[PDB]
């Protein structure tokens, strides 16, 4: 699809069969999702945002179907506003920015 | 033009007689902007993501250039550790993501 940016690119993403509402984010290398469960093995991580950094979990190769869309990559687990698709998943999808 | 997400998407924007590179950010409401000195009234808000949150300083109808395409709006100051250009003024430049 084609997205504006009047409101929030809120999309809908489908990950370990749950689904969960999650912000298009452009300025963000990483995806990080908020608390939850994923199985494997995970690694602890730090990354930095606006405010300063946080503590993370990252898992690999997850899948994750964005607006029917599969990707399967890296997902950061911790405290974010919000969840966030970052671009190493929108890259997969083909999104780009245009104007 | 199309951005790729390959890389950050950062663009050439103008501010006064100030050139500087800036994310196009679709998870940004707002645009944010490194510490400079903008002449005018503004007001003080804390915006917040990873890490927690940033004091800044909220300018309204600043004018500011994006690879050539003319946008004025609201423009955040403060101690960001990169500039980021959100959506309030991506619409006007007429800036969507597709995929
Ligand atoms: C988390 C979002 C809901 C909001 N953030 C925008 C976001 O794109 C930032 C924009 C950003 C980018 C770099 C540094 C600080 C903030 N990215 C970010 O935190 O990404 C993190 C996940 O991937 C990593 O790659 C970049 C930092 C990590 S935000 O910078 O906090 C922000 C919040 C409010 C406004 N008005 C403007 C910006």
């Amino acid at each position: 699809p084609q997205i504006t940016l009047w409101k929030r690119p809120l999309v809908t993403i489908r990950i370990g069969g749950q689904l969960k509402e999650a912000l298009l984010d452009t300025g963000a290398d990483d995806t990080v999702l908020e608390e939850m469960n994923l199985p494997g093995k995970w690694k602890p991580k730090m990354i930095g945002g606006i405010g300063g950094f946080i503590k993370v979990r990252q898992y690999d190769q997850i899948p994750i179907e964005i607006c029917g869309h599969k990707a399967i990559g890296t997902v950061l687990v911790g405290p974010t506003p919000v969840n966030i698709i970052g671009r190493n998943l929108m890259t997969q999808i083909g999104c780009t920015l245009n104007f």
